């Protein structure tokens, strides 16, 4: 199927994956920038926040690993973004996340502010600010779990394998560099790890990509 129909909340049947990035940091100021703190140090401080919080490049590589991945060319991943300020994003699998963190700072600007990036020829949304809560927009049949370096260890091909044949995986992995891993427990009845290190975000994410690839035969 050289056109696997392209995946969105609206969709609540087809089995897929679904990476949640969570309490992502994603936030603009009027210097419109994203803030980070590589750049916007001083400002960050001044502000009485914690300067280690404003990882914005987090989520950046958290997307082009997941977006790039066999798993998202096969048309079986989504991802939605839920910042740390509140904001909900579903994020279109056939957008197109710039390498440059200057362009994806404008680009997320752009989507914070007008609430939507519009397919460029064609017309249809790129990237969406929607309504929570997040389990509005997920399949009806669907794990929730969190990753977490404390909990325990699984093989990612043995938890895939085990999910029914019309049953979706949604995965929430904190897109910060620190903070407890309670941020979907509203959502998750079960956490699990996936290896003996702390890893990255965008590391945890591969993991969980290649084995859901792996399982799937992708
Ligand atoms: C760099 S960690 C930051 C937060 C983490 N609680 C900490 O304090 O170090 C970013 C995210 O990657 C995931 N992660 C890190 N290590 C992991 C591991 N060993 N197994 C599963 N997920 C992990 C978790 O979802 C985590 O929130």
């Amino acid at each position: 199927p050289q056109a696997p129909p392209v995946l969105t909340s609206k969709d609540k049947i087809t089995k897929r994956m679904i990476v949640v990035l969570a309490m992502a940091s994603l936030e603009t100021h009027k210097i419109y920038v994203l803030l980070n703190c590589d750049d916007h140090q001083g400002l960050l401080k001044k502000m009485g926040r914690d300067i280690s919080e404003a990882r914005p490049d987090i989520t950046h590589q958290c997307l082009l690993t997941l977006l790039d991945s066999p798993i998202n060319k096969a048309g079986k991943l989504q991802v939605y973004i839920q910042t740390s300020r509140g904001i909900l994003i579903e994020v279109n699998p056939t957008v197109r996340i710039p390498r440059t963190f200057k362009r994806f700072s404008g680009l997320m600007v752009q989507l914070l502010h007008k609430l939507s990036i519009r397919s460029v020829n064609s017309e249809e949304k790129l990237l969406k600010v929607i309504k929570n809560p997040i389990t509005d927009h997920l399949p009806t049949k669907c794990r929730k779990v969190t990753l977490s370096f404390d909990a325990p260890v699984i093989r990612v091909q043995d938890y895939i394998e085990k999910l029914d044949d019309d049953e979706s995986i949604c995965v929430f992995v904190g897109a910060m560099a620190r903070g407890k891993d309670n941020f979907a427990d509203e959502y998750v009845d079960e956490k699990v790890g996936l290896s003996n290190y702390p890893l990255s975000a965008s590391v945890a994410c591969s993991k969980f990509c290649h084995g859901a690839e792996d399982a799937w035969n992708i």
